[PDB]
Parts: C-alpha cells; structure tokens; sequence
C-alpha cells in the first residue's frame, strides 16, 4: 500500500513530496522545528492570503479574490503594499523558494507550512491538510484584510462576507495565543499579546479581558490600548471584540479550556483554508503532519490579579473560576 520513498505511510500517492518539504522547513525556515517569529509571521500571512475572498465584489460584477491560493506570494509585489502586510517581505521570499524548489503550489505551501510551524509550539491541535489548490492566482483586491483601528461591526461585515459568522471570528483569534507585533508600536517590538507567545492556550482570552493598566512603551502606537502588565501590548481589535455584546459571551467561554479552544480553532481553520475552493476536490494528506508536544499548565489569572480585575462582559453566563497566582504583576519578555 502507500509506503513513501523514505518508508513513512500515507493515505495517498499525492502526499509522498509533503514529507520533504516538512524536512526543509523544519530544518530551514524554523530553525530546528522551533515556535518563535517564522510561525507567528506563517500564521498572519495564512489569514491575509486566504481573507482576500469577497462574496459581495464578486456579486456585483468584479474579481472578489480567490481565497486560500497562495496570491500574497505569486502577487506579493501588488499585496505587500497593502496596510496590513508590513513586515512579511522576509518571510514571503524564504516561502517562494521552498515552493519553486518543491514544485508545490503556494496556496497550499501556505496551509502546510501553517500546519508544521503550529506542531512546533506546545498547546496545538493537529491541523487538517489538504493538498491539490492550483497554483494560478489573481491579485487580492484591496481593502478585504481586517484593521487593528477598525469597529466591532466592520470587522465582523468583512469576516461575515468571507463566510465567518461572529462565533468563527473569536475562534480564529485563538492564534492571537502565539503573537507579537514589530509595526503598531516599533519602540516595544516583539511585545508578546498574551504572556505565553510560545504556548498555544487560552491565556489571550484571559489578559485582554483584564483591566488595561499599563502603558507599556514610551508612547502609544497605532492602535494600541493599556494593557494588563509590563511588556504585553493590547491592541484596539482585540480589546473591543472581548468587550462587544456580539462577541463577549464566545470570548469568555475561550478562557477556561485550551482543549475546547483548540477544537474550535481547529474547526475554523479547516474552513478558512479552503476559501476559494471546493474542499472534496482536495487530497486530504492531514496525516504528514505532526504532533505537538502537550501542553499540561492550566489556566491562570497572573501575578496576583483577580476575577476582580477582569472586566467581565457576557451579560449572561458568568466567570470560569479560574485560578490565580500568587505572583507579583509580569513583566513580558519580547516574543523569540
Ligand atoms: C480580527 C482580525 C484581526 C486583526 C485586526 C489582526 C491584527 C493584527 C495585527 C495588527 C498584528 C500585529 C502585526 C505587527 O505589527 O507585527 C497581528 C499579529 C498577529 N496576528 Fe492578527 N489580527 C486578526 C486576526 C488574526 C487571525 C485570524 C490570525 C490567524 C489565524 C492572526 C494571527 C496573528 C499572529 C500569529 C500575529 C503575530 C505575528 C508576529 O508576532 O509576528 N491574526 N494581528
Ligand atoms: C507557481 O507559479 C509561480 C508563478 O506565479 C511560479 O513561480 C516562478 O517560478 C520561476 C521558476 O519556475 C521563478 O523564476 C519565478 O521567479 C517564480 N515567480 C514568482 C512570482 O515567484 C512557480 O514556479 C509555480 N510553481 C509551480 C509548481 O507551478
Ligand atoms: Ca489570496
Ligand atoms: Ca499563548
């Protein structure tokens, strides 16, 4: 049956050249299968490739996106000027060359690579893959990536014209658990989101729902909030989404479980990939993907805080009795 060149098992004949491309990448673009800035960098550009996809421009006539196809690559000369793609050249260019030396297409070059860089931070689930998206794309239209500076209600129409529902949207900020950011405020980078950038838990949900604080650099960036402790920086988006009655209630009940968290992710992400596509026409190959080491920490309230100290929005449900530390306040080191 189908016994790869080098012995491994798939489902598949189509999935054999996966199992290189997992070698080069582990060994090159992470560095020895590490969970540092290539995966958070691999992460954002997953959502900006596949979010260039609008329902609403295709209905009225114009190119709407193809989705999960791999055009931030193809096209990274019209899409890196973009708002939101500072700070991805470096990453886009190491990704090119993996796929024009595996004869892979980018679209799904970006999914696995998305998969692979998740198995090296403890905490995640296994993500589906998926192989077969062609590798023609168009130029993303502009103007369909969600702003850091932009309300509740136009995150959700743009998340809601690709086909998310509110729910999927708080889901998919679950991979805000792994991040930092280099641009909205240059004098802290790599400031981590949550207290973990190298865990995927539920932590995130947690400390935006905290009572904004501190400011942690010299001044404010662009869209930066207060945040709850030293070196964590809060961005608007986040902020508001924790707080807004439309999403509040899915936001809190994210904090208490990082195995119920993961499967949501999950979830979501499996749609997301396939933006653009028509998922029984791919060769599912999720088995080439590893495993992540688990994560045994529960989650907690940090140094000293209380549920007195989170600002608790659903209005319905109340607080997960989570616990505390007996710390004094954080301080967050800059994400590796
Ligand atoms: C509600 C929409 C969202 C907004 C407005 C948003 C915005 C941002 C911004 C402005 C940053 C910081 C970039 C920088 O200056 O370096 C960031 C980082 C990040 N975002 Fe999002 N994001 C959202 C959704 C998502 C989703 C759905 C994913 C992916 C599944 C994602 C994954 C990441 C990751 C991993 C980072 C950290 C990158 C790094 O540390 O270099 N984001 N996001
Ligand atoms: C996928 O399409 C892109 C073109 O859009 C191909 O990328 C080019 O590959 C050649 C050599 O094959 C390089 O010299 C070019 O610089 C690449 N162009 C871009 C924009 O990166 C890629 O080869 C295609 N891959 C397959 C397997 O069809
Ligand atoms: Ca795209
Ligand atoms: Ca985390």
């Amino acid at each position: 049956s189908v016994t790869c060149p080098g012995g491994q098992s798939t489902s598949n004949s189509q999935c054999c050249v996966w199992f290189d491309v997992l070698d080069d990448l582990q060994t090159n673009f992470y560095q020895g299968s590490k969970c540092e800035s290539p995966v958070r960098k691999i992460l954002r550009i997953v959502f900006h490739d596949a979010i260039g996809f609008s329902p609403a421009l295709t209905a009225a006539g114009q190119f709407g996106g193809g989705g999960a196809d791999g055009s931030i690559i193809a096209h990274s000369n019209i899409e890196l000027a973009f708002p939101a793609n500072g700070g991805l050249t470096d990453t886009i260019e190491a990704l090119r060359a993996v796929g024009i030396n595996h004869g892979v297409s980018f679209g799904d070059l970006i999914q696995f690579a998305t998969a692979v860089g998740m198995s090296n931070c403890p905490g995640s689930p296994r993500l589906e893959f998926l192989t077969g998206r062609s590798n023609s794309s168009q130029p993303s239209p502009p103007s369909l990536i969600p702003g850091p500076g932009n309300t509740v209600t136009a995150i959700l129409d743009r998340m809601g014209d690709a086909g998310f529902s509110p729910d999927e949207v708080v889901d998919l900020l679950a991979a805000h658990s792994l991040a930092s950011q280099e641009g909205l405020n240059s004098a802290i980078f790599r400031s981590p989101l949550d207290s973990t950038p190298q865990v995927f838990d539920t932590q995130f949900y947690i400390e935006t729902l905290l009572k904004g604080t501190t400011q942690p650099g010299p001044s404010l960036g662009f869209a930066e909030e207060l945040s709850p402790f030293p070196g964590e920086f809060r961005m608007r988006s986040d902020a508001l989404l924790a707080r807004d009655s439309r999403t509040a209630c899915r936001w809190q009940s994210m904090t208490s479980s990082n195995e119920v968290m993961g499967q949501r992710y999950r979830a979501a992400m499996a749609k997301m990939s396939v933006l653009g596509f028509d998922r029984n026409a791919l060769t599912d190959c999720s088995d080439v993907i590893p495993s992540a080491v688990s994560n045994n920490a529960a989650p907690v309230i940090p140094g000293g805080l209380t549920v007195d100290d989170i600002e608790v929005s659903c209005p319905s449900e109340p607080f997960p009795e989570i616990a505390t530390a007996s710390g004094p306040l954080p301080s967050l080191a800059p994400a590796p």
